[PDB]
């Protein structure tokens, strides 16, 4: 990553074994459950494009997913090139990043450091991270196991467990249905609650 | 988080994998037992709003709870806007944070750093943390399993185990009842103790 | 905690996840065995009152104990107020800490930092830690399982195992009895040893 | 490794136990699955040739592989010597690295530091790392268990699991075949999709 | 401990949770096997007397041992007082440490820091550590399970396993006997070896 | 160890609990398999003689081995004395290290720091480490379980597994035999390969 040092200057630091291992095990244990996205974002804090590629490439499984992510990345890089075309460079001068440069495939670590620490800085790490998260959200939605239409409170299911399933599914797929899909008893209670009830009030009512 | 460096200046540091993992596993293992609140508070020491959202969003389960927390957060943000309305910004000048800015949803990391390190500083991280803890306390109370009225010393239950259950329940729900709910033998001893007895004296008496 | 930095100035640092986890697991595994006291003291090295409350409040069990500790703390705070009464503050000036300020319940983190780093410093963290350890010693003594009078060497118990139990119990409860409570054979050997024998000499004699 | 310090100067730091252990366990658990290559690259961030030899030599198993890697390394060193022949050195002056110097077998740590921190720097660590990764890719390909021709969707295999196997195998071996090797039902769906379908569209179609 | 900082000045640092846990688990797993002594010495690198007492006091078991250690410590403190008697102190001046001061029982942390960082420094941490290791060696010898006279090579015991037991026992208790206690076959081989044989030569001979 | 600080000066740092534990567990798990040597070398990066003795002495088992290592060390120290005899020292001046000084048995930590940070520096840590590794290689060879002559490919053993055993054994003991010891089928294939075949080509041929 790029991080600030005691002297107050942005400098490159090696990605730590703890971060690498953390990402790899997150993916191993959670697959593409939605909460893996914020974790990724936090673990790639300050990441260069090289670091983002390191994190993605250290994943051993889910290679269908990783190829889909390559597709998204290439699409976003093509659009970047459409918006920001690039014009031999002047001796010793910063060149303009193209899509494959932001994705870290045609740019060196040193060039990425130069862009990210330029004044004004070109945050190629954050732009690339945005593309990656776009692709990852596509994957989260794709691997969502169940439709919100199929989450219905069981006849003996505590209302809390049902709401947990409901908003877990809703998060993967990225509230009147909540009442509609409740079971008869709770549905009666919630119908009686009236309009404008908070989720807190509903969960207390069916407790 | 924002933390002080050797030069004595407040600077942003990436949230560490150890902190993220610690929060996630705390929630996995303890759910919303009351002691999870102080842990959260300590793990979010120095947190920006972005960091607080990272911690909350990396939780994969308890999505009913997390939605309730969103409700509380939005309520507090609305009140903040009621008290501190906001007035294009002057070029290069700090803008005033609104509720969604303090919650980290309409503000950037850089803006949050600027507020938190301004002189005088606007501690958006601490204000947001306060809202979050308010919501979390609502959740702790909601998920409290048992009423203090139903904690009664068993006929063979050591007094210590009963007091542990009593104050654990009291903490979740957020002392004469202690004697009232004791079993006959201990209740006789404690009645004989007289008024003004410390908990120490009561636990020794029924030991 | 408050710790010294490279510049040689006392500054506040966030309590680390390793320390929090260490305390919580210490309590989980050892309950109030006496050795938990020194561990606490070491883990709270440099602690502000806020940090001490964090450590105590992250304990989920033993809530009878924690309430007793609150009682001790309040007693010590009352005595502090008896000895050091407090007299609106002068603009921008340090106010005098009262008992609840030292216990971290009516004082802010910033005020605690100011006291602890003042010249001369008011070590509210160490004063509070003293009160906490007083209460904790009360708890260790209370939860001591056995009286030293009931520790007696078994007819086939190695003398070493008996001495281990004897001084473990003595430590919880906070040497001629050692001979008295030894078994007949070892008791004969130790009686023959004569007066003034070191524990080493006694353990070798009955080896 | 060589890393930047607060003063802004490149200095040598000892390889950490966490990095060593991480590499050793990566190899123990994953053998030469392709994702071990990026992990290696990240764990050897900033590595001197000495550090690279340390990482390779701490591997206890797979000694056939490690010998093959020695062969590749020696080949690349021979080519380096072919391109950059070396000409007693001038007193106190930097000598020119030869192949065995870049591989860390005839050069000292101090010489490697001098090359890597020279202005202009001679990045012997990165050149050597390139040779090592070339050999390692040869090994990944060699130990690839299955030909892409033998990855065919099972009659009841979810399309996702089949694509995962397909691109895992393709990665080890280093898309119309994807349709060709799909099972009859999915193959019909994908044939109907028409040309130009993204992998996302194909996986949704056969979901 | 006391350690050097970037400014080059000796300053006090809190004992780390990793060190505390390491010592406690070392004792839990190895009891007083001889190798626990060097580990202690290394874990108490730079330790103040307070730190040494922390390490000793966090041990929950082996309280016979810990009392014996108190006896040794008090003996050494008495001798220190015999050699270095102490003479109200001059205002603001360093006082002379007595035995109980070096053992950390009548001296404050601040006084210990002052002694250890004085010019010339009075290394109370190292003196105390010496006393502690003296007592600990007494304990290692006491808890040694077996006499070297009773270590004899079994009729089918590999010579290596026998030598391992022999020097393990010798280390606890703190070479012609090696041949004498070997079994008949190996004893014949070693007798034939002649005088002046290295342990290497003996182990190869009986391999 | 001795390591460079931010100010750019070589200073002593305490050996870390992670390094100590790493060495101890390496030895516990791998005994004297050859790969333990590079690990040792890396874990003792920057080590003083005191640190090397700490690492060796914290090993609880393999005391035959450790005594043999003492023998090697003493031999090398005797040779050092033969080559570099030593001549009361001049007040305040650096004395010349003798063999037992380099082995850390007659020299203090402070003297070792002085030698290792002198200009020119006397690298007693590296000289001693060399002696230690010489002894350790003797031990690796001694504890090698099998002769290379006894490694022969099984009639159903994959060629890869056989080469792994072959070069593992060769490494412990410190290529035409490879063909000679292969099984009949693979031996025919490799004989047909002709002269000059790389190990890669041989392993592919018998795959
Ligand atoms: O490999 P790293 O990511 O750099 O981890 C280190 C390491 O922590 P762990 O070994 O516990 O992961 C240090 O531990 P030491 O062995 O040096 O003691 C610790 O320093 P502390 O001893 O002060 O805990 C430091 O933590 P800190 O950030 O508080 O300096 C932490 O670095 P990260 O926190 O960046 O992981």
């Amino acid at each position: 990553p790029i991080v600030q040092n005691l002297q107050g200057q942005m400098v490159h630091q090696c990605i730590s074994p703890r971060t690498l291992n953390a990402w790899v095990k997150v993916v191993e244990e959670k697959a593409f459950s939605p909460e893996v996205i914020p974790m990724f974002s936090a673990l790639s804090c300050g990441a260069t494009p090289q670091d983002l590629n390191t994190m993605l490439n250290t994943v051993g499984g889910h290679q269908a997913a990783m190829q889909m992510l390559k597709e998204t990345i290439n699409e976003e890089a093509a659009e970047w090139d459409r918006l920001h075309p690039v014009h031999p460079i002047a001796p010793g001068q910063m060149r303009e990043p193209r899509g494959s440069d932001i994705a870290g495939t045609t740019s060196t670590l040193q060039e990425q450091i130069g862009w990210m620490t330029h004044n004004p800085p070109i945050p190629v790490g954050e732009i690339y991270k945005r593309w990656i998260i776009l692709g990852l959200n596509k994957i989260v939605r794709m691997y969502s196991p169940t439709s919100i239409l199929d989450i219905r409170q069981g006849p003996k299911e505590p209302f809390r467990d049902y709401v947990d399933r409901f908003y877990k599914t809703l998060r993967a797929e990225q509230e009147t249905l909540l009442v509609q899909n409740a079971n008869p008893d709770c549905k009666t209670i919630l119908k009686a609650l009236g309009p404008g009830a908070t989720l807190e009030e509903m969960m207390t009512a069916c407790q």
